[PDB]
């Protein structure tokens, strides 16, 4: 398959239709809203790159 496009850099899952991925305004990196919460647990920040979203 194309795998050349969004990639959770937590649970590293195809993000398909009915997750709620967030990506970020630093950047844009898509993760999930599931992987992106537990991958905060402190860091209030981007898990690809580390592009705080809060300005
Ligand atoms: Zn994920
Ligand atoms: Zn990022």
């Amino acid at each position: 398959a194309m795998d050349d496009g969004v990639e959770c850099a937590v649970c590293l899952a195809e993000l398909e239709d009915g997750e709620e991925a967030r990506f970020l305004p630093r950047c844009g990196h898509g993760f999930h809203a599931e992987c992106v919460d537990m991958w905060l647990g402190s860091h209030s920040t981007c898990p690809l790159c580390r592009l705080t979203v809060v300005v």
